[PDB]
């Protein structure tokens, strides 16, 4: 076919088998989830979007899945990020200093996948799925990430960290999930401080990106929520990871 229904990529090939297998793997490794029934998880996940119009998805659709995937993460060790997922993952994998959504069953199941169905058939659409921008915002993937991302921010306490991509024209982007959902769902009763680590992408010696107008904007928003804001430059992320791995290194 030379023209698809929607503008976005279709469902990831073998989506059902992949989600099920990820659930088996995650629950084998993480003892706190060792009792989860992975068939039930898949059934709830499918139930969120199968036979539903893929521009008419709501947070309620995912509630059965959210309930089954209920999981505590150490509230004071949460790492959020925007446009720099790979460094976040590389850092937490060293010694589990912090936790991202992929450390949770639900984030692990969905990471890097795309999915959608069709109104009034029970088929998965492997050909195309709605684009957030061109087609609709209330699509299966966008709604999933909005819901689980809000819930993760709500779980945080004490000091919460965020890695930001300092090579972007908007280092803090109010339109990102971090900026539009997570910033507004940190609970001021519980969260003392948001600390941003601004990750440099460029040459070597460079600017203090903690003075960037978008970072001043983030500071202003967070501060007006009665949460303290702190920011640090990470000038050389390669050195940073080396120091996390081997902190006795003289150059650290
Ligand atoms: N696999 C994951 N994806 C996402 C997570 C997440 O935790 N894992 N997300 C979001 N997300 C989706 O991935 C793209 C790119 O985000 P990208 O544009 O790079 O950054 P965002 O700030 O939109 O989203 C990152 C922020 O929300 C959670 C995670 O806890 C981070 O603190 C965009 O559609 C997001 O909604």
């Amino acid at each position: 076919r030379w023209r698809q229904t929607w503008s976005g990529p279709g469902t990831t090939k073998r989506f059902p088998e992949t989600v099920l297998a990820r659930c088996v793997k995650y629950t084998e490794i993480h003892p706190e989830m060792r009792h989860v029934d992975c068939q039930s998880v898949w059934d709830a996940f499918k139930g969120a979007f199968i036979s539903k119009h893929p521009c008419d998805i709501t947070e309620e659709d995912y509630q059965p899945l959210m309930k089954l995937g209920t999981q505590t993460v150490p509230c004071n060790k949460i790492l959020l990020w925007s446009r720099i997922k790979d460094l976040a993952h590389q850092f937490t994998q060293v010694q589990r200093d912090m936790f991202t959504l992929e450390d949770t069953l639900l984030g692990y199941l969905a990471d890097d996948l795309t999915w959608c169905g069709e109104f009034d058939t029970s088929k998965i659409n492997y050909q195309s799925c709605p684009d957030w921008r061109k087609d609709c915002s209330n699509n299966p993937v966008s709604v999933f990430w909005k819901t689980v991302s809000r819930r993760f921010a709500e779980a945080a306490c004490d000091v919460v960290h965020v890695m930001l991509d300092g090579s972007r024209s908007k280092i803090f982007d109010k339109d990102s999930t971090f900026g539009s959902v997570q910033v507004h769902n940190l609970q001021p009763e519980k969260v003392q401080t948001l600390e941003a680590w601004v990750i440099h992408g460029g040459r070597e010696d460079s600017r203090d990106l903690c003075q960037d107008p978008t970072i001043k904007e983030l500071e202003s928003i967070i501060s007006k929520r009665n949460i303290q804001f702190s920011c640090k430059n990470i000038y050389r992320p390669d050195k940073f990871l080396q120091c996390v791995k081997n902190p006795e290194d003289s150059s650290c």
